[PDB]
């Protein structure tokens, strides 16, 4: 037997596994656990580290998934599937994975932590494409991963209450981060250089933790893909969170027949229930029918975060702080199919005039009549007021921008000019193994596959010039996580990547071309969200 | 005893002079009475017909000009001086010139009446470039032109009473062309084909007959040059018309401190006035400071003007009526060196970031901040928002777009998409002449001398190519007056001039290259000031 797979660390001992790559070995400690379960009367309670445990936990194989939402749009479609739970939900689910080269490294290595996203809502550790053995395998580094309490389970926010406080899900992430700093030695991890990186809600996720000072100390850089805490459906106010909490016990049969209104019998009442019997009113408490919106989201609870994510943002002091931002080319497009209307993603969505103006009023919601004029004139080719094809790209750049693309390059610009050294690209390929329809262009998370160095299995059909491209990603995210630069930093023969500057604005275009630097991040487009749309609302 | 140069109308007889070209002889008839003068008590009063004469009228020299105010901007400038009065001012001033072929046309000739602009306050039939012995000789048409009252003298109005019914000036116009309809036959023309073509605040009267049931039997075929009666200067609300009425009596001495309120007695007081008192303060009634905003300009009355030019444009059929709408390639560049801060025409006008947005002010008057917020926003190249030669452009297109272009555009695309055929062009072409600055582009007004066939003038030092470019604009504007169709009618080899709609919105760019159909005038800027600006408004 091998001694590499065995571990000890202060809670106890662990038996880890070893992975085939087809480069090499690795070693992989899968479903480690790091808090006690939260269950019964820990229910929507704050974490509280795992007690030791005597003897050896087995570490060798994936736990379960947070109780979460399963997506049901297109049944057997791996577009869809492939981010569906692939173990059993429970709330039982707090287990984090670390994975580290074979054989160990013997001097200290940096350490990529991945936070995975999903609205909030839903997502794991465990899904494939997460799979790090072939980014540990080729860089030689410590990749740790874990799982966070999802939707109602770890975002349901009574404000004031000791019950529910709020953003327990965000908690999850900061023992999880705490139990790096006091166990990533052991399997040869340099707690000195961790680098926080997330994806959509985890991108978010990762800028909730930037801006909290306690979560601060745990890491020292970061990477947002697609995705920013300052985006529109990232955080929720404290009344909107009390009504949502409310409506949904009330969906339940909570209180009991008009029961008193302390807040300590309503949550008293939501332990009772099944778990699924709360996820089964998930999206019954949104206001309205909209897209790109989440039920129960990180709220401003002013302990986690002081003020509201915009405004931490505007003051804040980011000196010796190395940040990696960027987008897909169509990041609005994968929400088009989950409401907005006349798009379907088995024909081209060539929607009408009138379809057009109502899928402004899903995907831009909460805003007056006359905010929604301006947003139909930027967008409106007006040569073309009618082309369809015209419309469905004007539709998915509306969602992408007001979502993604906009609230990261305004995060990038205040980052910048306030001591922050800010790298900014924007994903161009698709892969050839998309599912998705043709019309979708680069969707929503599907640069996750190639960070993670998925070409590189034999069993998918990617083609050489995708796994070329692979390693290419694999090693600016790694050489990002080690020098601080997603440079070699001597090739000396690949183009440089300037860092993005708040006057200049630069960034690069990832896809099987080198690197080439482009100027602006959508700046007429962001002009509008940023600067004009706020007054527009602001002045009734 | 020259039979050629004598000809006996309603009025009497006249003697004309014959003129001479490089390509032949011409016989004009400069200083016809058509009205009779408006002097002492007939000051603001609507035109009478001349009275007939008793002898011969000596036509062989151009009459007086009417009052108005004279440009000292940049004196001894042939930029300015171009279009300041070469005859002595006078209120007798309603007079008219005709030019005719020789030898006389034997059949019936197409006429071309020729109505100057200058913005309600200023012009004159006189000038060199209005000269249309070019375009009479080379295309054997009958070319006619007025003298108009301009400034209070002519647009002066105290809505309600019958001593200042205001538009008089508009009358002038409508009486000359009553006057072409009784003896435009007698120097060869035809009564039958009658083109109306203008520029600047002509071309918005040209519109404004368009619009006058009464106005409209005495022409057939319109052309607006670089202007529309709907733009925001070319009228003026009875509310407004008699305050900056009664405001000028108060600057020169009227009422007499202190008379009644009745108009009866104001307007007393305003024809004893020597002329140049009331010319000294017209700048002083403006309200705001502002450049492409004129004092005394056409009052929606309801006796000439039903309704508003834009109110009138959307509900009349223009069936069986030939349109050539066009505009120059910068409007605005001629209009900001009159009051816009940090521009001069001895320098390169690279204005900093807070003198634009103090220039939108002037350029844009009366609007509110948000409403300037909106303008900031669209003209403001987020990617360089502070370079001075790109914030110069910018602020050259808001003053062009907002009172020129996007006008026009609106008139053309709702005389195509109701019976009108409508063809546009866009003036491109610098003429090497040009005395004002390189910055300034091709300003506005400076595609007359071309249509008139200034070029030809041996005198004159234009180039080769340039003599060439000004026969085919003749030839363009010819065809129309004749066919009311632009391009040649029997020649396949020249390319084709395709109609304005609604839809398609194609138009033509004319300079040195042959014709360039393009798509879109200025689709995407107008779409800012005629569809959303007003509703911005509408709600403050
Ligand atoms: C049809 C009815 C269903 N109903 C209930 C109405 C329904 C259900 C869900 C939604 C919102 C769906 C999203 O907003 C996608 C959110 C999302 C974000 C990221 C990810 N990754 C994990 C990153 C993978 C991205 C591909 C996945 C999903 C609307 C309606
Ligand atoms: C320094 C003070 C001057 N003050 C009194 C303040 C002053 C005086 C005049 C103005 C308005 C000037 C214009 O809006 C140009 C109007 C115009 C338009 C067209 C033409 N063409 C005849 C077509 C020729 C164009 C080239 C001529 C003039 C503002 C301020």
């Amino acid at each position: 037997e091998d001694a590499e797979l065995l571990v000890t660390v202060r809670g106890g001992r662990l038996r880890g596994i070893r992975l085939k790559t087809p480069g090499g070995p690795v070693s992989a400690f899968l479903g480690i656990p790091f808090a006690e379960p939260p269950m019964g009367p820990r229910r929507f309670l704050p974490p509280e580290p795992k007690q030791p445990w005597s003897g050896v936990v087995d570490a060798t194989t994936f736990q379960s998934v947070c109780y979460q939402y399963v997506d049901t749009l297109y049944p057997g479609f791996e577009g869809t599937e492939m981010w569906n739970p692939n173990r059993e939900l429970s709330e039982d689910c707090l287990y984090l994975n670390v994975w580290t080269p074979y054989p160990r490294p013997t001097s200290p290595t940096p350490v990529l932590v991945w936070i995975y996203g999903g609205g909030f809502y839903s997502g794991a550790s465990s899904l494939d494409v997460y799979d790090g053995r072939f980014l540990v395998q080729a860089e030689r580094t410590v990749l740790v991963s874990m799982n966070y309490r999802v939707g109602a389970f770890g975002f349901l926010a009574l404000p004031g209450s000791r019950e529910a406080p709020g953003n327990v899900g965000l908690l999850d992430q900061r023992l999880a981060l705490q139990w790096v700093q006091e166990n990533v030695a052991a399997f040869g991890g340099d707690p000195t250089s961790v680098t926080l990186f997330g994806e959509s809600a985890g991108a978010a996720s990762v800028g909730m933790h930037l801006l909290s000072p306690p979560s601060r100390g745990l890491f020292h850089r970061a990477v947002l893909q697609s995705g920013a805490p300052n985006g529109p459906w990232a955080t929720v106010g404290m009344g909107e969170a009390r009504r949502r909490a409310t409506q949904l016990a009330h969906l339940v049969g909570c209180p009991p027949g008009g029961t008193g209104g302390n807040d300590t019998e309503l949550v008293a009442c939501l332990r009772t229930r099944p778990a699924q019997v709360l996820v089964n009113h998930e999206w019954h408490v949104l206001p309205q029918e909209s897209v790109f919106r989440f039920s129960f989201v990180p709220v401003v609870d002013g302990d986690f975060l002081s003020d509201t994510p915009e405004a931490l943002i505007n003051a804040g002091d980011f000196h010796g702080l190395q940040v990696l931002v960027g987008v897909v080319k169509d990041e609005g497009s994968y929400f088009l199919v989950y409401g907005a209307p006349g798009f379907s993603k088995d024909n081209e969505s060539l929607i009408s005039r009138a379809e057009f103006l109502a899928g402004v009023r899903v995907g831009v919601p909460q805003v007056s009549d006359l905010a929604a004029e301006a947003v139909v004139l930027h967008y409106t080719d007006w040569l073309h007021p009618e082309d369809p094809a015209r419309l469905r790209e004007a539709l998915s750049d509306v969602v992408g921008d007001h979502n993604v693309v906009c609230p990261v390059a305004q995060l990038a610009g205040r980052l910048a000019a306030q001591g922050a050294r800010v790298y900014a690209y924007v994903f161009e390929h698709r892969a050839s193994t998309l599912s998705w329809p043709l019309w979708m262009g680069v969707p929503h998370g599907y640069e996750i596959e190639f960070i993670f160095g998925i070409p590189l299995d034999p069993s998918r059909n990617y083609t050489a010039e995708e796994k070329i491209f692979a390693q290419r990603l694999m090693r600016y995210w790694a050489n990002f996580a080690r020098t601080g630069d997603p440079n070699e930093p001597r090739d000396p023969k690949a183009p440089q990547w300037p860092p993005y500057t708040a006057g200049a604005q630069q960034y690069v275009s990832l896809d099987l071309r080198p690197l080439e630097v482009r100027r602006g991040l959508r700046a007429q487009a962001c002009a509008f969200w940023n600067r004009f749309l706020p007054k527009l609302l602001s002045a009734t």
